[PDB]
């Protein structure tokens, strides 16, 4: 078919430079999520915000 609506690079953030807090697997499934809140989140030193709070 079309394999599926997977292609999360409409990411502002990333584009913007911004960081990302989400391992590899959690990235590709929840990507846009991954970079919200884009404030003072993490940074000492990197955690995946999904990870942090459990349900993955
Ligand atoms: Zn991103
Ligand atoms: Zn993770």
């Amino acid at each position: 078919g079309a394999m599926g609506m997977r292609n999360l690079d409409e990411c502002e953030v990333c584009r913007d430079g911004g960081e990302l807090f989400c391992c590899d697997t959690c990235s590709r499934v929840f990507h846009e999520d991954c970079h919200i809140p884009p404030v003072e989140a993490e940074r000492t030193p990197w955690n995946c915000i999904f990870c942090r709070m459990k349900e993955s």
